[PDB]
């Protein structure tokens, strides 16, 4: 419309209805000039890190993380009364551009503002990119709406054979300037919408009761079973006769059950006490990712992580294992830490009901058919696939973990949740890219056919607006007595916790998950 | 609308209707970036100063004080001609916005505009946010409309337990972004429109009566009394004999009244001459803090200030308790004076008809039950209650005072009117905040997570109009003689004062209450 006419508003605000709510949240964003306006390829030959792929003038908005669109207080909104989330509808504005020419010059950096400088946006609507906006990473809006970020660069990786960097004829390059897109001078501004493809709602509850307890305690069942081969209490000793006897109250271990735990793949367990763990490098001949649980996919090692969703231990439990998502804390210098109680740790042990323990085996089955001469060997079960009659709770969601992830596309997928959280969808919410168009600088007088490298240096910065419908189920339990609620119980406090401190600066004191209402089988 | 056309006019004056007064007035603004755009939390912990809370990026606009909306002359037709005042509607207009990047380089600062930058205001019409402009504090509208003014930040306290700063978790954090708002560029104008609820005039008069001389002064009652328990004029010796008679004209203090003075909480009394006072240190192990009439509000002590209202020495008496609002005169250093001619003191004087004296006793009650034995023993009433059939005058307002207050919010309230003065309202002038938008400086070309310090240095001008509708009430009174008015009486001055000086200079020379005419009870 106009320079001196704004061309968006500032909105950031939760609007709870019966069956909804609609949370909308507006940042401040700075876009830098990324590889000098040009594509670069990227690879390196590691053993197991082995990758290549390109990286790309363009950025992009990350709005995958649920701190993004919710405040602490909607957040205990959302989970202290209702068992179920998912996502409707989604909208996304960028707005107020304002395009920034510097100069260097004399030792010092003078910066204007050059109105008629573009930015570029689109959204890929038709997924032809690689999408790497539900790769677990940095680069989305800050969780306080104060806060000012820096739009991500964009890159992608490519198919890796073996552990060698080199790529073959399978690789493809992608050229975001082959789309079509939308120019954008200070007067301009972008909008889009998006709809979300009918999930199953994420169950915000722990279970009240567990599989193995689903029976009537007062009653016996008619089935009979085989009690023991033989008189007393000792093996190998008796009188050797076959006992049977029916399956009474009382001794509910031997119930015959209609369902099954969920499925396992067993993962090693670490000590937060130091002295407590056996000695591993972290790099070398045995590295700590060779006893990690791993898959080895085309001769390059990657860890299991989280994995399958499975019991773990409490987040104050003196022991962890790679089945447990690990937040920095309030107070870490960065990249770094040699103690546990800087950081956060998630706990999925309100699914202990369904689900086996991460460190712990499925079971144990006959490795043989025992006789009188051969004694009964069993072992134990570290990783076992789904069975028919197998029932699992998925890992919980939490507020600094990622909302969606997108469904790989395959010719199949087993239950295509997200292993590390959240809503599997084969149409998620498209990357929306945003760069700076090339200014060049003073050229020759004369006329030469390369192509012109100097270029003015610029930035540009702006507003953007996100905006999700999200559909709730309410709580309808007839349980008596009071349910766990996400409270504060921090105390007294010097300086209040989920608020900026005396400097300003603001942290997230503790991770929550959804699950705190309980729910029975 | 366009960087070249004026978004706004510059408006003020009072227009007088037959029952109402509308008066406009217009400002120039300046808003600084305070806090380098982020928010801090504050506190200190003192014995009865402890307070915590936080200091935001935003400032916000104070209109309330009677003389940003009216001038001396205005004033003066408002109180001599009227008995009572109330506000009806109020609309507010910001205006010509003008954003000002600065540039420090080489040891001189220059200053550009920024044609792309933006303004963000919303005014909170729920009362979401605490309520800091009835605090009685600075950062209004200057009187006169040739000054500019700076715009105040924003900051908020939170509830304190006990003397110690930390917070518990009842704390609450406000973050001024998650509110939608308005952002504004050079071309875009705010405006927003209130309606004040019905509330009782302010009544602009004193009394011509007392209340215990309601009488006519030359009947009886036929009331009867006991005159006496003896004979003679001395104290425990006469004949013993009760004397009853009739209550003749002449003896009222005597008469039987149907009504009672208004409530007392007794003051401590200061003489205006230094040698006639008892000293007292300002801190230490006795503060004055401590011998005048406090309350303690979970283990801190505040003052009554001025607290109920009750009749004050006149405001060139050579005595003051804190029942009298101070303020600055026209010559004053500044945040400090050793003498009291310097200061302006204000006087309720007028409301003696109806109310105790702030120095002095309710009255004086029994102690005891007499008899022949015992003498009376009474004893004096310092702080007293409401009683059935009790009438009081509230506290006038000045030219130089708050027009109003909010309500707290609570279970309970009685006669809700501020005890500063003014007009107590459930739902008052809602409070407009303003700030800079952040814009970043030049960003690394690399990418960070870190938010980004590094900020454009900036401020912004414009113009601020008020409109408030008043309503008045004519007086209607049959008095004969000449009732006292308003007047300039300052005589022979060599600069005219209520104007500038030779320096250019404007200041309030006197104070200057509504209650001049008189009327009846």
């Amino acid at each position: 419309d106009g320079v001196g006419n704004a061309s968006g508003d500032w909105h950031c605000d939760s609007t709870w209805s019966e069956g909804k709510v609609t949370t909308t949240s507006t940042r401040t964003w700075v876009l830098p000039t990324y590889n000098n306006h040009l594509y670069l390829r990227l690879g390196t030959t590691s053993s197991s890190n082995t990758y290549n792929g390109f990286s790309t003038p363009w950025g992009y908005f990350d709005f995958n993380r649920f701190h993004c669109h919710f405040s602490p207080r909607d957040w205990q909104r959302l989970i202290n009364n209702n068992w179920g989330l998912r996502p409707k509808a989604m909208r996304v504005k960028i707005f107020n551009i304002q395009v920034k020419e510097v100069t260097t010059s004399n030792g010092e950096t003078t910066v204007a503002n050059n109105l008629t400088s573009t930015v570029q946006i689109f959204a890929d609507s038709s997924y032809e990119l690689p999408y790497v906006m539900d790769a677990g990473q940095e680069g989305s809006l800050p969780p306080f709406p104060n806060d000012v970020f820096m739009v991500p660069q964009y890159g992608y990786c490519g198919i890796v054979t073996g552990e060698n960097q080199n790529q073959t004829d399978r690789n493809a390059f992608y050229c975001l300037e082959y789309f079509p897109s939308q120019m954008l001078r200070t007067g301009n501004n972008f909008e889009m919408a998006y709809n979300f493809e009918k999930v199953p709602f994420h169950s915000m509850y722990a279970h009240s009761q567990s599989l193995d307890r689903l029976m009537n305690p007062l009653l016996d069942q008619y089935l009979w079973h085989l009690q023991s081969t033989t008189s007393g209490e000792t093996l190998n000793q008796g009188n050797a006769a076959t006992t049977f006897g029916k399956i009474r109250s009382g001794d509910f271990a031997f119930y015959r059950k209609n369902w099954l735990p969920g499925p396992c793949v067993k993962q090693q367990r670490f000590s937060k006490t130091a002295s407590q763990n056996y000695k591993i490098p972290a790099s070398g001949g045995n590295a700590l990712l060779k006893y990690d649980t791993h898959y080895t996919l085309n001769n390059r090692w990657s860890n299991i992580a989280p994995g399958p969703p499975m019991a773990t231990a409490g987040p104050s439990d003196g022991d962890f294992s790679n089945a447990q998502l690990i937040f920095p804390g309030p107070s870490v210098t960065g990249n770094t830490t040699t103690s546990a109680n800087n950081l956060l740790f998630t706990s999925e042990e309100e699914i202990a009901a369904t689900n086996p323990r991460d460190t712990d085996m499925f079971g144990q089955i006959a490795d043989n058919n025992q006789n009188a001469t051969t004694a009964p060997i069993t072992g134990n079960v570290t990783a076992m696939g789904v069975l028919p009659g197998m029932v699992w709770q998925n890992r919980d969601i939490y507020y600094q973990g990622p909302i969606w992830a997108k469904i790989p596309h395959a010719d199949g997928h087993f239950h295509p949740s997200p292993l590390i959280g959240g809503f599997g969808l084969k149409h998620p919410p498209p990357q929306i890219f945003i760069k700076n168009t090339p200014v060049p600088a003073n050229p020759a007088t004369t006329f030469t056919a390369a192509r012109v490298d100097s270029f003015i240096t610029q930035y540009s910065t702006g507003q953007v607006a996100v905006q999700i419908e999200w559909e709730i189920e309410k709580e309808r339990s007839k349980r008596w007595n009071p349910e766990v609620q996400f409270t504060s119980n921090y105390g007294n406090q010097s300086s209040m916790l989920w608020a900026p401190d005396t400097t300003g600066k603001y942290t997230e004191p503790r991770v929550i998950g959804s699950r705190y209402l309980t729910n029975h089988l």
